[PDB]
């Protein structure tokens, strides 16, 4: 089922990314450019899991490099957390995504549970590798491949969660995603932006 059988015997986040660019567990390797593992060390205390990775990601082979990445950044900075000393990671981890015509960018395309699901072993593969203290959930697409399909993100704000079918039982916190805050009236962003830093200061302080 999914990518189960394309991942490796092993906690090697190394051979797991290159075991990785191997899988078709779903549709997603064909029209992509790579697969995106996490980055990060097996050390890290706290695992950061976003969607997919998206247009800028697909060619830099890396998470979070983009413009929802840079104010990631401005958001881990403020909460005093070193972005080096995490493992960000994604649910999806091949680009999903259309062109329009006239665009600047290829458009993500939202992920459906079916590939979340297929996609999902390599999530369990970092978390077993990693074995964070706090894994925050970036976005509806995230939270839901570990709280389940109905969760809602906007009702479980501020809130350190812990699920029976997780790897080591780490406390979960799941928050707005980072492109969420691109957009939208200025105080509306500005909010916004500061229950982000208070999440992620929770999760930091589990
Ligand atoms: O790595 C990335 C970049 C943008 N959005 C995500 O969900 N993940
Ligand atoms: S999105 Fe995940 S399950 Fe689908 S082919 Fe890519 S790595 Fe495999």
């Amino acid at each position: 089922a999914g990518a189960q059988d394309f991942v490796p015997h092993t906690a090697d986040l190394a051979e797991l990314a290159a075991a990785a660019g191997e899988c078709r567990g779903c549709g997603l390797y064909r029209d992509a450019t790579q697969a995106v593992f996490g980055a990060g060390g097996r050390s890290a205390r706290i695992m950061m899991i976003g969607e997919q990775p998206g247009d800028k990601e697909d060619l830099a082979g890396l998470p979070f490099v983009g413009p929802a990445g840079r104010l990631l950044d401005r958001a881990l900075e403020a909460a005093d957390i070193d972005r080096d000393a995490l493992y960000v990671t994604n649910a999806v981890k091949h680009f999903k995504f259309t062109r329009a015509a006239g665009g600047k960018r290829r458009i993500k395309k939202t992920p459906s549970r079916t590939e979340v699901v297929a996609c999902r072993p390599w999530l369990i593969a970092e978390m077993t590798s990693v074995e964070p203290d706090v894994v925050v959930l970036l976005g509806a697409t995230a939270a839901k491949a570990l709280l389940g399909n109905d969760f809602r993100v906007t009702q479980h704000r501020g809130e350190v969660l812990h699920v029976d079918d997780v790897p080591g039982d780490p406390a979960l916190v799941a928050t707005v995603h980072p492109s969420s805050l691109l957009r939208g009236p200025k105080e509306e962003r500005e909010s916004a932006f500061a229950g982000l830093v208070d999440d992620l200061r929770v999760a930091a302080d589990v």
